[PDB]
This record gives C-alpha cells, structure tokens and sequence, in this order.
C-alpha cells in the first residue's frame, strides 16, 4: 500500500517488456571457417565431412600442367584429378563433384550432370591456362580458360563454358580427394566457406539487454507483491498443511516408484536425448544430431543444457533418470496434499478417492514417463499452473497468477507436446478478470497489467539466449518442409497406433487411455445430470473438467502423432480419479442399477485392454511373459472379462425389472466394501500386473543380461550397461579346429560329399558387409581367409539331386583353454535339424559309430552368411573328436546350404574391444544400454570420423534407420560415402540364441587421408542475417 | 476374412482414409450422426427431457 510500489511496477514492467521484445534482433558474433585445400604444398587427400552437406560457396581453379601426371602408359589407373567424394563409393557420382578423366576427355561431373569438357591433348596444349569452376545456390559454372570449341555442334570461337541454373546443384563434400602424389604446382586453390551459421555467441549489447530485462522482471513482480499485500493479511506459510508427514498410501506409491526406477522399462527416446546432450557442449550449440542437417532445437529444449551439466557426474541409467523420479514424487505429493483437499469435503474424507487417484497416477506414470522425455516436466507444470491459478482465485491476489503465467510459458517450450498447457492458460482468463476488476478501483490499469506483460515475456530471454531470430524461423520452416509433419486432421493416426499389436499399442498404454476417457465421461455426465458432483466444490471441479477437455483438443496440433504423448495427462489423472470416485458412491449415485452398469463398463474397457501383446521397447522386452502373444491361461483374458461384463449387464437388468434397491439391505460387509470402488480395483490390478511382469522378466534371464540386473549392478560399480555382456571375436581365423586325417583342404568334405559346390553358391544373394584352398572363388564374410578356409555348398543351376555331406574327425581342445561356443558359418535357406554335430571318443571313432548328436541353432537373415552356434556344455565331457553332417530335403533349386569348417572362437567383451575413447556411431535406440561408449563430435560444421557402429536387431534396424538416412539429414548420408562397413561376430554372454543387435567396423576408402585444418575468423552479424538458402535433398 | 469384436476400430480407420471408403459424403454422414446423438444425450441428461 504505497505509491512507490505503484510507480516501480509500471516502470519495471514496461522496461522488461521492451527489453524482451528487443532481444531476438540484437547482434551476435559468428565464427567463420573456410577450407583451403593444399595444406603443405603437396598432393595429399584430406578428410573434412560437412554436417550441413554443402558449403555456402565453392571455388576451384586448376592449371594445365597439373593434369600432366594423368595420362601416359597403361600403368595409369589414376583417374580423378580432384573430387569431393571418394570415387569408390556407389553414390559418389550422383551426389558430389569429380574432375575425373573419362577415357580421352577431361570432364567435371557435378551432381550427375556434365558441366564442361575438353580433349586431353588440347588441354595439354600451351593454351588452356586454367580450369576455373564456381558453385553457388543458383548457378554452377566451369570454364577452360584459353581454348574454344572445334568442328562440333557449337560454333568454334565461343570460349568454352558450361552453366546449370534453375536448380540447386551444390555438391556434397566429405573431404577433398585426389590420385596424384607430387609437389603441387602454382595456382591450384580450392576454397569453400563452411556454413557455420549456428556457431554464434552473444555480443555485449545482447548480454546487457538480457541481464537488465531479467532484473526488471524480478523488480516488477516484487512491486506486484507489495501491491497485493495492501489488504492486511500476512504470509504464515508457503506450503500446504500436512506436507511433512507420511501415510501408508504414500509409502506404497513411493515403493512402487522406486522399484520401477530400478526394474523398469524405458521409453524409446532416451539414447536420442542422451547423445544430443552429450555432444552439445563441444559443438557449442544444441543441435539435433540424427536428423535435419545440423539445424538446432530452435525454440524447444531449454533443459537439455541442464541434462548436459547433470551428466558430468556419471552417464549411468540410474543417475540420468533420477530427476524424473523426483518429479514423480513431487507430482504425487502435490496431488495428495494440494488438489484432493481442495476438491471438497466428500473428496477429502473418503479413502476410495485416494486409492483410485493413486491408481490412475501410477497407471499413467509407469508405462509412459520412465525416461528423459519432456513429459514429466509438462505434467508437473500443468499441475503447478492449475494450483497457482487456484490459489490466486481464493486469496484474491495477482502474484500467483503471474507465477502461473511464468510456469505455463516455461513448460510451453519444453517440447512440441507442451501445447497442452494452453488449457490451464485459457481457463485462467475468467478468474484473472474477476481478480483485476476488484483491485482496479485503487491502483489502476497500468499498475496491475504491466507486470503481467513482463512475466509473460520473460521466456524470450531463455529461448533466444544463443540463437538469432532468422536462424530459428528459417530452421523451423525448413524442418516443417523436410521432416515428418502431419496436419491437424491426421489426429486419428495417434488412436490408430494405440490399437495396433506392437509396443505402441500394448496393454498398459491402452488401459491408461481408456480408463482416462471412462472417468472423464462419468464426471461430465454427473456434472450435467445434477447441478454438480454433490459433496464437492463447484469452481475447482468445473476447472478440472475444462482443462482436461481443452488439453485433449489442443493435443491435435502437434507435428508428430505418437502414443507416448499421452504422458502429459499423468497429473490430471489423479484429479479425475478423485472426481470419478466421488461421482460413483451411494451418496452421489443413488440407484444400484446405475452402479452395476458402471461396473460393467469398467469390465468392458478392461476386456478391451487385454486384446494385444505385453510388448515393451528395445531391451526392456527380454524375458517378459506374453511379450509376443495375447495373455491367456487356457482361453484368453479378454473373453473371460467380456463374459463377466455381460453377466454384470444381466444383473443390472434384474435390478431394473425387479424394482429393488440397497439402502435397507446391504449396510456394510468386506467384499461389499471392496465392490463399490471399481476403478481402484481395476487400476491397482493393472499396476500390479505391469510391475510383476517386468520383475519376472528380470528373474527369467538371471545369468543373462536384463535391464533390472544392470541397474542393480550399478550400485556397486559396473556402470557400462550391455557392453560387459556382449562377447566379440576380433580375428575370425583364430580358433579353427584341426583334423585327424587329411590336411585343411578337402577335410571338410572328406569321407562323403555328393553335390558339393566349391563354387556352388549363388553369387548375387549371398553378400554381407580368384583362387582358394578348395579351388573356391567365393567371397567370405567376417574376415575369413580364403587361402585357409575351404567352402562347400549345395546349390546348382540345373536339375537338383539330393546331397549328403559328412566331414572328417576334428580334434577337440582341453576344457580350460576352450571358449563357451562351437561355431560354424553357413549360408542359404534351410531347416532346423539339417546340420548336426556327431561327437565321439577315440575308440568310438576308431569303430566309426555315431556316439551322439546335437543341433545348431540360428540367429540371422537367410539366406546370407551367418553363424551357427552350440555350447560346449551340450557336448559331454568325454567326447574328444567331432564331425559335421548335412542333408538337403529337396524343396527345389532355391533351397540350399553352404558350409565352412568348425571353430571355437576366442572371445573378448565389447568394452575391451570398443573402448571408451574411440568415436562410435550409435543409433538413436542404442544409447542408454551403451553409456560408456562415446559418440562422435562436430564443432564447426565438420564432423569427426567414427570407427565403429552399433545397431539394433534386424526388425528394429529395418524400421528405424530411415530416421538417419540421406533424405532427412542424418549421419548415414555422410558415412555412406566416406566409409565402408564390415561385420564383426558378436554373441550375448549367456543367452546365446538371442538377437541383441550387431556391431560393424568402419574403414575409410582412402587410408592416407588426414583430417583437414580450418582457417578461423570472427565476424559480427545482425539478428536477421542469413548467408544462403538451406538445401533440402528431394 | 473374419475379424473379432475387438477389431471394431478398423471400420473407423477405414472411414478416415483417403479413398472411396473415406470420402467426403460418408465421413460427413457418420460425424453428423454422432454430433446429433451427443446433443440429444446431453439435453436428456441436463434437463429431465
Ligand atoms: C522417429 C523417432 C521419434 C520417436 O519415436 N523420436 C522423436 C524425436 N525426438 C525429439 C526429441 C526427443 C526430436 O525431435
Ligand atoms: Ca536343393
């Protein structure tokens, strides 16, 4: 109550609003970086892979006598004079630049289309002084400076050139490669300015504007509080009343949250966000790493920098997901201490409301919010927005309304799914009008509405603290043009994915969404039928229902329609659980006909939930019951629950036609007390189902790896993840067994071989990432030496006769210097028991008798080379000599079999082979299971060349690799041209027949290509500056 | 081809395609029927009738 607090509020609020409007347009400081190619004055290939795929400018100028060492005798395999891609790549011709020599003409192919050409003896003339070339976003142009055309289609005497316009013909650069070796001549200057438009930094003026704007916003809200305390009333607390205490229900919810934090399924996007947050410190900005050309997360993701600071202690999965655990605890304590005692007296004194609020909270939290996504932030922000607004209405004060505006604008920019907070923002307009219209008669309009504007615009200092306005606008338009962006009428796709048979449409997610819709419909029907739900307050009940409906309507304007975007309803679900429990009791709903119909509806949506699989994501699915089939004991849970639903309808019809009630009949029993809360029983039954299913998944694979076993190992060191339980053989030529009779040639097909193909495999289908010891000419996988490994086969191009193969006797090693596996490699499509092992002792093989038989098992895509494996625990400890055996059961020419000799591999773990220092190309799924391995960096538009690659399993790799491909951005558009892959044998340490994924080596085409060095500078740019358009690959 | 009772979402998934099954006329008819039914149910709940 002072005039000074009425002047300070106006002045500070207007200054904060002006400094917030001004700050996206203030200058920055770009770091300019260009590539001048001849580094030390010699012909040497360099390696500079650009992340935006193209430079904003390119200029090469080759003299005449540079190409003197390009033609001569027939000892010249030297084709290219200059390139921006390695010529050995399959896609090198239709993506980059070449000044390659076709047989007698020196031509430069740019983006698959020729630009200029000339005969080579005319280039080596004393004319043709240059080979000027230039590339831009509108035209490319080449020119032989010195000569003209001859007797051809063009008239001679026109000074030969070539231009291509009307399309973006800029070449992709992954380095500058060549095929010469001498000292470089004069001239010969390639130059390219790299697009480092996001490598900015604030200037002094922008930094002072951000500091002064935040200070003025704080001073304006302090003056707003001094105005609000004019009526004589003091503080006396901040928190609710029963905050520092525990009950049994709080202990139960806390125990379920902690145990799900350890043995719990994770979401899909955790390695994505962890890899982004790990590389963003060296990059200097927050780039989206797997897609869209290195464009940043432009207004969204203010908290990824907090995750990047949080990850300096350790990158373990129990450490990185600990703020999400704290958000879940805070969310339930806000629900039970602030919302439920606010919704009335019948909601506050009843216990069934508390139990079903806890149940719907856990049923939304557990399948949907165990990760690094922005979903818990948005859920807790919607609750805190509603609680601040609801406290502003009661005490009739404006400062909690301004705090709610700050929190709502803060959670609006967590992710694109944060648009659900506009429900809690739009419901808070009527209350704000009611509060402002009461105070305006003694303070005014400016003094009450300038801190509201300052608090509304304080978030622009957080969005635009690193980027400019032009960068974020053009990047958002470009991401909408390139990537997957569905419109508002494609909202049915989210609900079509909810009803699939996949991890998107599993039991838990489907149950959560259908139970939310049921509780919302019952609350709306009881609000329409009576005036309100009877024992509850009017305003808060209305505002809960309105916020939930506007959240459902606002969720259709998101660019992607996924199923894990329903995790924003985890705070509203406890509130609707309390309302839908009060709306069902005998005090509110008086007829038992209606209560039996509601119980039947609960049973019907529970029946509809179990009509799918118990499927979870990538490695959360190991060992889980019913993870690939419908849950059933003998019939199916869905048919049993449908029968119970029909029986409940028949009981309701008998209640209808008999004309009977309950109030002088059933006072209280124990099952009658259990029966009146259908939502509590259904929600806690599904919560116990989920928790017990992942605990049993952890128990079924105990010596093998599981998610929960790694999270419980992490309490005692061992924070590497899956990298300790994957065995890797580097050299696949090491543990070959030795035969007893003839040497290592024909000893594969020693004693019986009819239909044996030493070159009898199809050369076209059998392919994986001369002369042989068997006379073979086939390609061997996994780095097998053709001079030591014989190959047989069972394929032919004529009429097919049956084939029987029977090997020689192979000596077995000692039982301490032997690995856990016996491996043969095999190609072709065949059945389970086609290839077998036949072990014997010394005297059993001297008598030529079987002695035993085990069968190989297989993991792999057929018909390509794969590894067949069998443990040595299946071979009894008295066996000394083994022998292979094979037979093809007809099935026409397409069916076949290929075979190599037996091998006991010498295995090391993946943490010892792939260390913690080499750059690894991780996929966007394999990020939280491999936390010790580091991804590759990028600093000024140039990326670091990886050495390894880790993939998911085959079903997961063939459906998720189009995120990272060439058509969307992606680092698989760079390594597709620069590097060649090579598979490595890898086995899961105790669950040998499981497809965990795969590992690859990445080898350069030119091994003598050093990294480049860039010439750095500093330029002061403005807030609307833009160097060049963003080229989209189409 | 015989789908079960829990495959009832497939009829609406076909209604929201871009094909002669999900054309303008059929989609308008079904959505207008659902709108009129919801308004009738809401007015029957709110008042007596
Ligand atoms: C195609 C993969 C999807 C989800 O499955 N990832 C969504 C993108 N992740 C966002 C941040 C988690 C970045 O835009
Ligand atoms: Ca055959």
């Amino acid at each position: 109550n002072h005039r000074t607090a009425r002047l300070v509020a106006i002045i500070a609020g207007l200054l904060g609003t002006l400094m917030a409007i001004a700050t996206p347009l203030l200058p920055v400081e770009q770091t300019t970086a260009e590539l001048n190619w001849p580094q030390n004055g010699v012909w040497q290939s360099v390696d500079a892979p650009l992340i935006g795929y193209v430079a904003t400018d390119l200029t090469v100028t080759v003299p005449c006598q540079a190409a003197a060492g390009l033609v001569g005798p027939e000892n010249r395999n030297r084709s290219v004079l200059l390139s921006t891609v390695p010529k050995q790549a399959p896609k090198a011709i239709d993506r980059g630049l070449l000044i390659e020599r076709i047989n007698n003409d020196l031509t430069v192919i740019v983006r698959n289309t020729p630009v200029v050409s000339a005969p080579l003896e005319q280039v080596l003339s004393p004319d043709c002084r240059y080979l000027t070339f230039t590339a831009h976003a509108d035209k490319v142009t080449g020119e032989f400076v010195g000569l003209t055309q001859g007797p051809d289609d063009d008239d001679p005497g026109e000074a030969v050139r070539g231009e291509r316009s009307g399309y973006d013909f800029r070449p992709q650069i992954v380095g500058v490669f060549t095929d010469l070796s001498g000292p470089a001549p004069e001239g010969l200057q390639l130059s390219a300015t790299i697009d480092t438009r996001y490598s900015t930094s604030p200037t002094l003026l922008k930094l002072l504007a951000m500091i002064v704007g935040v200070a003025m916003t704080v001073i304006a809200l302090g003056a707003l509080h001094v105005l609000d305390c004019a009526d004589g009333r003091r503080h006396k607390r901040f928190l609710p009343s029963r905050w520092w205490s525990m009950t049994p229900l709080d202990g139960l919810v806390s125990a379920m949250l902690v145990w799900w934090h350890f043995v719990g399924a994770n979401t899909a996007d955790d390695g994505y966000i962890l890899t982004m947050a790990r590389v963003s410190e060296h990059a200097g900005y927050m780039a989206n790493y797997y897609r869209w050309f290195g464009t940043p997360e432009s207004p969204f993701g203010w908290y990824y920098d907090l995750l990047a600071l949080w990850a300096h202690v350790s990158t373990a999965s129990v450490w990185m997901r600990f703020p999400t655990l704290l958000m879940g605890l805070a969310c339930w304590w806000v629900i039970s201490r602030e919302v439920i005692p606010r919704l009335g007296a019948a909601a506050k004194h009843s216990r069934a409301a508390a139990w079903t609020a806890a149940g719907l909270f856990l049923a939304f939290w557990l399948p949907l919010n165990n990760g690094l996504r922005p979903e818990p932030i948005i859920a807790l922000g919607i609750l805190l927005t509603w609680c601040s607004v609801e406290r502003g209405v009661a005490t009739s004060r404006l400062l909690p309304v301004a705090v709610a505006i700050i929190i709502g604008a803060l959670t609006l920019f967590s992710g694109p799914t944060g648009i659900a907070a506009v429900g809690a923002l739009l419901v808070a307009i009527g209350p704000l009008k009611t509060i402002v219209a009461a105070h305006v008669s003694r303070f005014g309009y400016w003094a009450l509405l300038a801190p509201i504007a300052a608090a509304g615009t304080v978030t622009i200092f957080l969005i635009f603290r690193d980027q400019t306005l032009a960068a974020e606008l053009q990047a958002s338009s470009f991401k909408s043009a390139v990537g997957p962006s569905l419109a508002w009428f494609d909202e049915h796709i989210r609900y079509s994915r909810l009803f699939t048979t996949s991890p998107d449409g599993s039991v838990a997610r489907r149950f959560a969404v259908l139970t939310l819709l049921l509780a919302l419909a019952v609350s709306i029907a009881m609000t329409l039928r009576k005036g309100r739900i009877p024992g509850t307050a009017l305003g808060p009940s209305r505002r809960i229902i309105g916020i939930t409906i506007i959240s459902f309507l606002a969720m259709m304007f998101t660019p992607t329609k996924w199923t894990h975007h329903f995790g924003v309803f985890a705070g509203l679900a406890g509130c609707l659980g309390a309302l839908a429990a009060v709306a069902v009791t005998t005090t509110a709903m008086k007829s038992r006909r209606n209560r039996t119909v509601f119980g039947a509806a609960v049973l019907f949506v529970t029946a509809l939930s179990f009509a799918t699989v118990n499927g979870w994501w990538y490695v959360s699915n190991f060992g889980v019951p019913w993870s690939n089939s419908f849950p059933e004991f003998k019939f199916g849970f869905t048919t049993m629950l449908l029968g119970l639903s029909v029986l409940a309808l028949l009981v309701a019809a008998w209640f209808h036609f008999s004309g009977r009630d309950v109030s002088p009949d059933r006072p209280q029993r124990r099952w009658q007390r259990l029966l009146v809360a259908p939502l509590a029983v259904a929600t806690w039954a599904l919560v116990i189902f989920e928790v017990v299913s992942l605990t049993l998944g952890m128990i079924n694979q105990y010596p093998a790896w599981s998610v929960g076993r790694s999270n419980l190992n992490a309490l005692t060191g061992k924070t590497c993840g899956l990298a300790n339980d994957v065995l890797v053989e580097q050299n696949a030529n090491a543990g070959m067994l030795t035969p007893i009779g003839e040497p290592a040639g024909q000893a594969l097909g020693a004693v019986t071989s009819l239909g044996f193909g030493p070159n009898g495999i199809p050369s076209d289908v059998s392919a994986d990432p001369a002369a042989g010891i068997n006379g073979s000419r086939a390609r061997l996988p996994y780095g097998l030496n053709p001079a030591t490994t014989p190959v047989l086969g069972s394929w032919r191009s004529g009429t097919q006769q049956p084939a029987v193969l029977r090997s020689a006797w192979y000596r077995l090693p000692d039982r301490d210097q032997a690995g856990p596996l016996l491996v043969v490699s095999a190609a072709g499509r065949f059945d389970q028991g086609e290839v077998e092992v036949q072990w014997a002792t010394d005297e059993q093989a001297a008598a030529n008798e079987p002695g035993g038989s085990i069968t190989f098992g297989d993991v792999g895509a057929a018909p390509a080379w794969r590894n067949l494996r069998a443990p040595l625990s299946s071979i009894p400890p008295e066996a000394t000599q083994i022998r292979l055996v094979a037979s093809d059961d007809d099935l026409a020419p397409q069916h076949w079999i290929a075979l190599t000799p037996p091998r006991i591999p010498e295995l090391r773990t993946l943490q010892e082979v792939v260390g913690s220092s080499d750059p690894v190309m991780l996929d966007w799924l394999v990020g939280l299971a491999f936390p010790c391995q580091r991804p590759f960096d990028h600093r000024y538009g140039v990326v670091e060349v990886p050495k390894w690659r880790i993939l998911p399993d085959r079903f997961g790799a063939e459906a998720n690799s189009p995120v990272m491909d060439y058509l969307g951005g992606g680092p698989l558009g760079i390594t597709e041209l620069l590097l060649r892959p090579s598979s490595v044998p890898t086995y899961l340490k105790d669950d040998w027949y499981r497809d965990w994924g795969s590992l690859q080596r990445l080898t350069p085409w030119y091994p003598d290509a050093q990294p480049a060095r860039l010439d750095l500078g500093t330029a002061t740019r403005s807030g609307w500056w833009s160097p060049a358009p963003l080229r989209l690959s189409h």
